[PDB]
């Protein structure tokens, strides 16, 4: 299966996906990395790995639909089967999500359905949980509400900050996102006709 990874930043999840998809038994290959932001470290990681990159600046487009159309054009150019959102921080439009339904994965640094949104660690710390984690899910129109594929719990330690908690949770992210991608790319897991997750 042919994979696009979309990013907005550092790209540690991208790097874990690059490493995993290059193992001999990988059912996924990463054929393009798309960033909505120029000059981010994730683009360096892609170039270093010999993977093509494109920057599609959302601030140059009139609305969300035009931006998504620009993304979609590149996805078609590279005959992409699966899209991974790996620190990509834009909400995708309904029609784009529907087109890629069952074919687009997102990583989120909480145990969904807790702490939906952009600042999950801040929320976790404010709430005072002692267990948080991360989630890979299929992308649905409703943000952070799509079908869950894998999750991993991560403890919150006394005195944690966003810096230390996000660091600990990223260790888990780098495990479950490659695992989830392999499950979907191998056809082991799919979004069922009833919309629920199906293990074949
Ligand atoms: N349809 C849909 N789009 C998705 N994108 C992402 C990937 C994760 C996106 C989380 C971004 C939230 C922070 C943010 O900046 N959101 C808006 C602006 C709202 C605001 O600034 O308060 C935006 O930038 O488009 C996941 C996901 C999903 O499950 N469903
Ligand atoms: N709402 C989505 C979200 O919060 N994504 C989070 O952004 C970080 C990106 O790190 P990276 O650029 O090093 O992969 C990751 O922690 C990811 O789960």
């Amino acid at each position: 299966a042919r994979v696009a990874v979309l990013i907005s930043g550092t790209g540690s999840n991208l790097q874990a996906l690059i490493d995993s998809t290059r193992e001999p038994n990988s059912s996924a290959q990463i054929d393009i990395v798309i960033s909505n932001k120029a000059a981010v470290a994730g683009l360096d990681k892609a170039e270093r790995a010999g993977i093509p990159t494109r920057v599609i600046n959302h601030k140059l487009y009139k609305n969300r639909v035009e931006f998504d159309s620009a993304i979609d054009l590149v996805l078609e150019e590279f005959s992409i089967d699966i899209v991974c959102l790996a620190g990509f921080m834009r909400i995708l439009s309904g029609p784009f999500v529907q087109k890629w339904n069952g074919k687009m994965l997102n990583i989120h640094p909480s145990l969904l359905p807790s702490f939906k949104g952009s600042n999950a660690h801040e929320q976790a710390l404010e709430t005072g949980v002692t267990v948080t984690g991360c989630t890979v899910h299929f992308v649905a129109e409703d943000v952070d509400a799509g079908q869950i594929i894998l999750q991993e719990a991560v403890p919150v330690k006394r005195g944690d900050t966003v810096a230390t908690l996000s660091e600990r949770v990223k260790l888990a992210e780098h495990k479950i996102f490659p695992a989830a991608l392999q499950l979907v790319a191998s056809g082991t897991v799919q979004l069922g006709e009833n919309g629920k997750i199906c293990w074949v």
